[PDB]
């Protein structure tokens, strides 16, 4: 990430994509939340401490795939 936290830039940018929210990527003591999401035909999975992390892991995989794509 640069400028900002990757969450927020994905979410400026957002292309045409949903978001679900899902609990569960562990471990059962501090924890994993998970965030999914579809953007252009393709899919990613988050795995964060809360969604300030679980966005920014699914950010991260999404930017990285769709700015190769240009999209």
């Amino acid at each position: 990430p640069s400028g900002k936290n990757p969450v927020m830039i994905l979410n400026e940018l957002r292309p045409g994509l949903k978001y679900d929210f899902l609990s569960e990527s562990g471990e059962s003591h501090a924890k994993s939340f998970v965030m999914s999401v579809v953007v252009d035909g393709q899919f990613f999975e988050g795995s964060g401490r809360n969604k300030k992390l679980a966005k920014a892991r699914a950010a991260q995989s999404a930017l990285a795939t769709v700015f190769n794509l240009h999209l």
